[PDB]
C-alpha cells in the first residue's frame, strides 16, 4: 500500500505543469468556454453556489485538472472550492479521501490520454 503511494507520487510529479497555480488558473479560464469546472476555479465560489454533491464535483475537477497538463497534488488540491471533500472534513479523514480521489482520478485519466 504504501509502496504504491510512492510510485503514485513519483509519477504525478513527473507529469506536473512544473507551473506555479497562479499561472496555471490563466490557462484554465482561456481553455475552455463556460462550463461547470470553469465556474468554481475563475469565480473562486463553491460547490453549494452551482448545487451540486461536493464528492461528485471533486471527481470531475480533479479529472479535469490532470487533463489540462497539471498534476502536482499541492496544485490540484489548492484549486478545489471551500466545500471540497478534501478539504472540509475531520483533517485525518481529509488526508486519506484526497488520496483515495487523487489516485483513482489519475488512474482514469492516464489511462485515457496513453489511449
Amino acid at each position: 500500500t504504501v509502496v504504491e503511494f510512492e510510485e503514485l507520487r513519483k509519477e504525478l510529479v513527473k507529469r506536473d505543469s512544473g507551473k506555479p497555480v497562479e499561472k496555471i488558473k490563466e490557462e484554465i479560464c482561456t481553455k475552455s468556454p463556460p462550463k461547470l469546472i470553469k465556474e468554481i476555479i475563475c469565480e473562486n465560489k463553491t460547490y453549494a453556489d452551482v448545487n451540486i454533491d461536493r464528492s461528485r464535483g471533486d471527481w470531475h475537477v480533479i479529472l479535469y485538472l490532470m487533463k489540462h497538463g497539471v498534476t502536482d497534488p499541492d496544485k490540484i488540491l489548492e484549486l478545489l472550492p471551500r466545500d471540497s471533500k478534501a478539504k472540509e472534513n475531520e483533517k485525518w479523514n481529509t488526508q486519506k479521501y484526497f488520496v483515495i480521489t487523487l489516485s483513482k482520478a489519475w488512474s482514469v485519466v492516464k489511462k485515457y490520454l496513453e489511449a
